[PDB]
């Protein structure tokens, strides 16, 4: 006959709270079910389950059905070389709405991607679409080891790698001449192609000057001028000394089968 079974009173239409309350206040239980988006059934009560409407025993769990604010996904983070993944993660997100844009940059974001553009640690609609850019185009290089090399073989290498513009600073060195000391810019420095690389040069400013020990001065003279010297030439007061002087050099101030300097200066002396 008569259930001994309650009939709940329901109160869909005013809010989750005023219909949750009057079941929990009657000591029953509610389960609440969350949907994303607000397109399905608002997270007030518009309508429940004919559950509480019949009759049931006193302490029952009623269901609510409740959906959510609209959906949007934070985005994932990804490695810049791994665009196949951070498409995938977009896809993955829902909205899968992206751009690929390539810019030249800086030469460490160049060959990978540098972000998005829109924050990408933030929030995006699933009708969102994102640009992701990606470093491409470098003019910039790293510059290889060259000393030891001639200058014409060092501006080759450097001209090699696309750096067009050198210039080349000769210093003294014990280095001989032709022999690059160096760059400006050490090696495995990534510079601009375009950019003007210095290319160190040593200079030996030396070279090896023949016998001349005791000779007549009319010897000296023409072996000094056949072979090409230009410099300074010492000769002083002619001085009447005896046999042992007459027109012999006294001595080379450079000795005989070294280097001497670039100058070729020559002190020498005879009497007369």
């Amino acid at each position: 006959g008569i259930t001994r079974d309650v009939q709940v009173p329901d109160v869909r239409g005013q809010s989750s709270a005023d219909a949750i309350a009057t079941l929990q206040n009657r000591g029953f239980k509610i389960r609440t079910l969350q949907k994303p988006d607000s397109t399905i059934p608002p997270d007030h009560v518009i309508g429940t389950d004919p559950a509480a409407n019949t009759s049931v025993s006193a302490g029952d769990e009623i269901t609510v059905n409740v959906s959510t604010g609209p959906e949007q996904r934070e985005i994932p983070d990804v490695s810049t070389l791994t665009y196949a993944e951070a498409v995938k993660k977009l896809t993955a997100a829902g909205f899968g709405r992206f751009k690929q844009a390539n810019s030249p940059s800086t030469p460490e974001l160049v060959g990978k991607v540098i972000g998005t553009n829109p924050p990408a640690n933030q929030t995006s609609a699933i009708t969102n679409v994102v640009i992701i850019i990606v470093g491409s185009g470098p003019a910039t290089k790293d510059i290889p080891d060259v000393a030891g090399q001639t200058v014409d073989v060092a501006q080759k290498n450097l001209n090699v790698y696309g750096f067009t513009k050198f210039s080349q600073a000769s210093v003294d060195s014990p280095r001989p001449a032709g022999e690059v000391t160096g760059t400006n810019p050490p090696a495995g420095t990534t510079v601009p192609v375009d950019s003007v690389i210095e290319l160190q040069v040593s200079k030996g400013n030396q070279f090896v000057m023949p016998d001349l020990s005791g000779m007549f001065w009319v010897d000296a003279e023409p072996r000094l001028r056949a072979l090409g010297w230009t410099g300074m030439l010492d000769k002083g007061a002619d001085v009447d000394a005896g046999g042992s002087q007459h027109n012999r050099v006294v001595y080379q101030n450079p000795p005989a089968g070294t280097g001497v300097n670039r100058d070729g200066i020559i002190t020498l002396r005879f009497g007369q």
